[PDB]
């Protein structure tokens, strides 16, 4: 028996689950409220300059999971790329993440790796900060950017989210540690378009999900936000949102893909020069984005989930409501209130599809979550 | 018919020429005077640390030649590797080659690209029409300050001559970059063989018709036993050095071991004329996909190549070219031999270029059997 499957969202979670089940003969309907595919991975060529623009912010693919890598390489041509981020602060330019060049340049030293460790220990001694990393360093790259990014003081408990960056005592300046890293040649929209290209998948855009639909389907995969599915009945989960002031420059505006600004007294958080994500292409005109962080309010796009104490308690109420549902599975960053990379999203969507396909063969019930959230 | 073929040397020239011929039936005999294969691309693991050491200098593979890239991908697993060189000078650490980061750190600014062009244009002297020396090239395009900080001391160490005595071409190959890219090489294909260049050359050498004899010098009486000789030893040596030795710079690699990360990168240049080594290399960073606790490191020193040193860099100025002409003039009088490779032709040649020339040289000698014509002594220009 082919099942009727509804999928809310056509980003990676939707697309990849949809393709896995379509391939096994199920009848898949995917909807999305936006006028185009790809969720926040979506990109498109600006018309004036023809630069592939990453519409919802710089998107770099990286993973240690060889299955996912192989999986995307069937849908795109991955071009080698390494993300090398720069930062402007105190009238100097630095490489990020904080590596031995940063340390030496910042303190005007010629330290070796070990000498650097000895230097940092003694400079160390908001709270993770002053013990490990010292006054002068704390204030320079971390205080100000935090404040601008999260929107609460650094005097409000860290010890998670800044630990997605690594802290090296070598001159490696690759933002990631992952084994695989690249940039699709024709962009993530075509890679997603290729994942959606199957006869058993029907896609409708500008189509909002409505609870009244549920009963026309055997199962629903929902990758929209968990609080909205329930009418926000216990309150709205906390999200930071982003504004992007776009502009055009005839030239190379900054000389790299991403320049961060660490001083608080600068309004934007970073500027991104989109053509630097396509080194294999040449462009005279340049599309650029100044990027501003705010509190998310009911009209904005939710970007990063805050996950401080309060939002966790509030999340737990929606989790326990979701636990009593029957033909639905919630997935993705928005469905589970988690900050997820593309590689982890794709990994979770393949697994979700496999558990479902397994549930039909073994005649068992499909879980509401396929990943840990509680 | 199958031909009898002597190949002198077992680096890329030997291996590649000799594999193309074993593929067309020929009886290839490859000799090398050293007790291992690989020529100056030879790497080997250090006993105590297990780090893969590039024994004759760091060797990084890079090319725009897809055909060559394919070919070595047949004989090794090529790992992605981007050479990112650092430099220590004037009490600081910089990135090389000169880029927007080096410029902004050196002059203490936060220039954009277009502002850096304007900064360097004011420093350069656009009154020099056609820079002929290394010095003139640097004063024209980067200015006195950058010149003296990053190039003068270094060039003196490397070449044993003032930069006003050295050709502009040497520096022409490194234009200033006005963005933040610090990859050393502009090339499209770039990497490092996972099992190292020895295993790679071993693979090239692993064919039915090929026998390799190591610790075996060439002897002139061997010619007679073969239909043709491919020679990639030094040209002056073949002729007994009878006119003099071709000029070379040599290198001393001074080994030491550290328990940990000694410098934190593969390559660190010392640009001051007053630090005696040109650089320090830390070989494990050439294998970043591996993990090692102990590190093999080298300090490199450059000096004139003497009678018993290994020749690394050809000098190639008038006198040396005069001398070369004397050996060319009698190489031109040989009948069943072809000089190839960096040593055979007194040129510096990267790996990809060397491999391309070997493919060409094998092609040419097959092309010339089907046409019963004479195989020339060089398959490349040398005059
Ligand atoms: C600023 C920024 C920058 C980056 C990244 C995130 C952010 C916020 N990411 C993370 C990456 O964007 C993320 O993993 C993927 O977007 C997850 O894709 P999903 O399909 O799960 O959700 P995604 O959010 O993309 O898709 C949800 C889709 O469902 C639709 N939808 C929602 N509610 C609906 C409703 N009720 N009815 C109908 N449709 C609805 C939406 O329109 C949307 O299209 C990233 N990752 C990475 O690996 N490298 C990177 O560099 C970056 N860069
Ligand atoms: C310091 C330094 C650093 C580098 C490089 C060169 C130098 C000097 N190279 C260049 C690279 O080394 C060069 O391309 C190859 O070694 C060429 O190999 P050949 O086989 O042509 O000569 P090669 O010199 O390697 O081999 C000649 C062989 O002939 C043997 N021989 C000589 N006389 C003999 C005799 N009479 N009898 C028997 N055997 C004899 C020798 O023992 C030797 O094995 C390089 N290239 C690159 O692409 N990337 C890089 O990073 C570097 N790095
Ligand atoms: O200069 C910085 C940068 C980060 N942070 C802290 O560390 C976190 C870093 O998180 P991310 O860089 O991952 O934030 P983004 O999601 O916006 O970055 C996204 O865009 C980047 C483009 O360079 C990468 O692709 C990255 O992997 C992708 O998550 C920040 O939120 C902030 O808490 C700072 O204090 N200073
Ligand atoms: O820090 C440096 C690096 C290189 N060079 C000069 O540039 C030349 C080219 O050097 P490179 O290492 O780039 O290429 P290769 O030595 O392999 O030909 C050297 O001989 C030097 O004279 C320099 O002056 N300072």
């Amino acid at each position: 028996k082919s099942k009727k499957i509804l999928i809310v969202g056509a980003g990676f979670s939707g697309a990849v689950i949809g393709r896995q089940l379509a391939e096994k003969g199920h009848q898949v309907h995917i909807i999305d409220q936006r006028d185009h595919i790809g969720g926040n991975s979506y990109d498109a060529r600006d018309s004036e300059t023809n630069v592939m623009v990453h519409v919802y912010g710089p998107h770099i693919f990286h993973t240690d999971n060889e299955t996912v890598w192989n999986y995307i390489n069937k849908h795109a041509e991955m071009m080698p790329y390494v993300n090398r981020v720069k930062a402007t602060v105190n009238g100097q330019v630095f490489s990020l993440p904080i590596n031995l060049h940063t340390i030496n340049q910042f303190f005007s030293k010629t330290c070796s790796p070990d000498e650097a460790r000895a230097l940092i220990a003694e400079k160390g001694d908001e709270e993770q900060a002053l013990r490990f990393i010292g006054k002068e360093l704390y204030e320079a790259f971390f205080k100000g950017y935090t404040i601008k990014q999260w929107g609460m003081q650094p005097s409000e408990l860290p010890a998670s989210i800044l630990k997605r960056l690594p802290v090296r005592f070598n001159y490696d300046d690759n933002y990631f540690n992952h084994k695989f890293q690249g940039m699709p040649k024709c962009g993530y929209t075509q890679m997603i378009k290729s994942i959606l290209n199957h006869e058993n998948i029907k896609v409708d855009l500008q189509r909002e999900f409505i609870v009244d639909e549920r009963t026309h389907y055997d199962h629903v995969f929902y990758s929209g936000p968990l609080d909205a599915f329930y009418g926000y009945q216990y309150g709205r989960l906390g999200y930071r949102t982003l504004d992007f002031k776009k502009f055009i420059y005839q030239g190379d505006y900054q000389g790299c893909a991403v320049m961060n600004y660490c001083s608080v007294d600068v309004p934007y958080t970073r500027i991104t020069e989109h053509k630097y994500f396509s080194p294999w292409e040449q462009h005279d005109g340049s599309v650029c984005y100044k990027e501003y962080s705010r509190a998310c309010e009911e009209n904005d796009i939710p970007y990063y989930p805050i996950r401080q104490m309060g939002e966790m308690a509030l999340l737990e109420k929606y989790l326990s409501l979701a636990e009593n549902e029957t033909n639905i599975t919630f997935v993705g960053r928005l469905g589970t209130y988690r900050y997820l990379d593309m590689d982890v999203t794709i990994a979770e969507a393949l697994k979700t599809a496999e558990v479902y396909l397994n549930s039909l063969t073994d005649n068992q019930p499909m879980p509401v979550f396929t990943v840990s959230v509680g």
